[PDB]
DNA sequence: GCATCATGCG
DNA sequence: GCATGATGCA
């Protein structure tokens, strides 16, 4: 049953052939200067296990890493070349990443070890990483012995399953997708990753006290109104001072008790004073919690920089997450909380934040896969879109939309992207199922061709068993088929969305690619520190504005050719709040 | 660890 | 529709 390999005391050059699965273990979670327990090599010659003080100070190794020419198939790639960028060595080379091709084959799956990846082909030959190191904190490395046969294992199984996964790749028309998209971008966010954002803690803090201060006022005042005190972070002791001591009205409830959520508390604002406080209150609570006081523990001390690890095999829609910290979601919408974002200046003197975002990129994705030429038209012409709906839906010239008007056909254009039922709808905007069904026909009624496509792309999850975007990223929906109307009317809503979502994910991945290939060949200094969803946020030194001003949105603008153009707003500052 | 709440894009 | 993090409670 043992695997058979050699447990080497120094490198050989057997061990740099031109291909091999090659394995550089780092444990820990948070990969950023963190340690490599252990190298192990499969190639033609053989299995190997290298110990990495060893490995990593041999000038042949280190030089074999590094040569392009010299391919190596991997698992989480991003992971050791981080860890590889901390110590000083560079990873090339890399043509098949296990992780990602197993993400493309089927995001469900939530692949994120060799084993789990290995399954998948009946290949069970290796152990998963959580039986090996343990959890939570009693997660320790074990003995040589026993790491070094996993280490191999693991190598084993990426060397074996390869052309497998590549061919069902290539049967699903993914092979590109993983070769000219995913595997790139994933180079990209290593750098992203290392480079770091830096942070004014002086600015953070500051902000913290001031917060700190308003929340003590605010928390007096609530325990003013409630006649008492209690823990307003707790739905259980709040729901008793609010619906008992007070006696507001239950307009909701939830299955521990009462609902206290925002959608909640703003009805119940009119009965009395306590609500808008305890409102307030939490939204300066969500500022100094994760914002504050969460970003302070993970800005390293000496650099005064965040490294974010960008999951780029976690979403079923092929977009990225963020995680220690989550640099996705910043305060931007409410005054107070976009404050935060003054904490995020340039990493060198001299420089300045640029962002570049997406206008309106799944509506527009929409109106291409669709081909609705009503809202063909409305991108074509560059309209507001939400007054173009309102227009369309309330049956009014432009003149004669009200604020109201647009606030509740900006609702539906929210919805629509994914098939939003009557009674989502009725919730967001406060209304009856009726009512927002008949928003939803007059809507279907101005755009036939965005009903014809979700009614299509239904019946096509449903044949097929799944649903792709523009670049052939795939999602399968067995729910779909559900006698459970509630389990397949999400199916249903996935289904109209992921090709939306989706396809925009798939474009601004390209724009990334595209733009690092510009920026080199023009050798800018500018480099990308974050990406949100629809934004991609670099820093530059500020000589370098004017050329970026052209440069980026042109690039993200063509990444792909759709029936209507992209649009791209952008704006730069001494701070990520300044880029505005 | 599940539930509820907040934040992001949409 | 898609995410992450902090909190309370058990
Ligand atoms: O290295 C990122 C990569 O690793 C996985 C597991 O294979 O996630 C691990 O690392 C993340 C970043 O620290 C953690 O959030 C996660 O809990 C941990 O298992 C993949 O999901 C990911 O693509
Ligand atoms: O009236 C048909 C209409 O209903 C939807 C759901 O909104 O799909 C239902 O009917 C289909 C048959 O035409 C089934 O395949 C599907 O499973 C069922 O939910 C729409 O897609 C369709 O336009
Ligand atoms: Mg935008």
């Amino acid at each position: 049953a043992k695997m058979a390999f050699t447990l080497a005391d120094r490198v050989t050059e057997e061990m740099l052939a031109d291909k091999a699965a090659l394995v550089v273990e780092v444990v820990e979670e948070n990969y950023h200067d963190a340690p490599i327990v252990g190298i192990a090599v499969v190639n033609e010659h053989g299995r190997f296990f290298l110990r990495p003080e060893t490995a990593l100070a041999d000038p042949q190794f280190v030089a074999w890493l590094g040569d392009e020419t010299k391919k190596k198939s991997m698992f989480d790639s991003k992971r050791a070349a981080v860890a590889l960028k901390w110590k000083g060595i560079e990873l090339c080379g890399v043509s098949f990443d296990l992780l990602l091709a197993a993400y493309l084959l089927d995001p469900a799956q939530g692949v994120d070890d060799v084993a789990a990846a290995a399954k998948m082909k009946q290949y069970e030959a290796v152990r998963p990483d959580e039986a090996v190191y343990g959890k939570g904190a009693k997660r320790a490395v074990p003995d040589e012995p026993v790491l070094a046969e996993h280490l191999v294992r693991k190598a084993a199984a990426i060397w074996e399953l390869e052309r497998p996964f590549l061919d069902e790749l290539r049967r699903n028309e993914q092979d590109r997708l993983l070769v000219e998209l995913e595997q790139p971008l994933s180079s990209i966010l290593a750098e992203m990753e290392f480079a770091g954002v830096k942070v004014d803690t002086k600015r953070l803090e500051q902000m913290g006290k001031e917060l700190a201060e308003q929340l003590g006022t605010v928390e007096q005042r609530i325990y003013e109104l409630a006649g008492q005190e209690f823990n307003i972070n707790s739905p259980k002791q709040l729901g008793v001072i609010l619906f008992e001591k007070l006696q507001l009205p239950v307009l909701k409830k939830t299955k521990t008790g009462y609902s206290t959520s925002a959608d909640v508390l703003e009805k119940l604002a009119p009965y009395h004073e306590i609500v808008e406080n305890i409102l307030h209150y939490r939204q300066l609570g969500k500022l100094q919690s994760t914002y504050i006081e969460g970003l302070l523990k993970v800005v390293r001390p000496d650099t005064k920089k965040v490294h974010t690890i960008f999951n780029q095999a976690l979403t079923q829609t092929g977009r990225l997450s963020s995680t220690e910290p989550n640099l996705q979601n910043i305060p931007i919408r409410l005054e107070e909380g976009r404050k935060i974002r003054q904490a995020f200046v340039p990493s060198e003197s001299d420089w300045l934040i640029f962002a570049a975002d997406y206008s309106q990129i799944e509506l527009r994705v929409l109106a291409h896969i669709a081909e609705d030429d009503n809202l063909m038209e409305a991108f074509r012409r560059d309209l507001d879109i939400h007054t173009k709906t309102a227009m369309d839906i309330f049956q009014v010239s432009e003149d004669e939309v009200t604020p109201n008007m647009r606030r509740q056909a900006k609702a539906v254009n929210f919805g629509i992207v994914y098939g939003i039922s009557d009674y989502g709808l009725a919730q967001n905007l406060n209304i009856s199922r009726k009512e927002a069904a008949e928003f939803i026909e007059r809507y279907f009624e101005s755009f036939p061709g965005v009903k014809r496509y979700m009614e299509n792309i239904v019946q096509e999850a449903k044949q097929k068993g799944y649903v792709t975007t523009l670049l052939h990223r795939r999602r399968y929906l067995p729910d779909i088929t559900s006698r459970n109307f509630n389990v397949r009317s999400f199916a249903e809503r996935m289904a109209m969305n992921t090709p939306i979502q989706g396809s925009a994910a798939d474009i601004i991945k390209k724009a990334m690619i595209d733009l690092n290939a510009r920026l080199k060949e023009e050798r800018l200094q500018a480099h990308l520190l974050l990406q949100v969803h629809d934004e991609l946020i670099l820093e530059a030194p500020k000589e370098e504005m004017e050329r970026l001003c052209r440069l980026v949105p042109e690039v993200m603008e063509q990444a792909v050719t759709l029936r209507v153009p992209l649009k791209v707003d952008y704006h730069y500052g001494s701070t990520w709040y300044d880029a505005k």
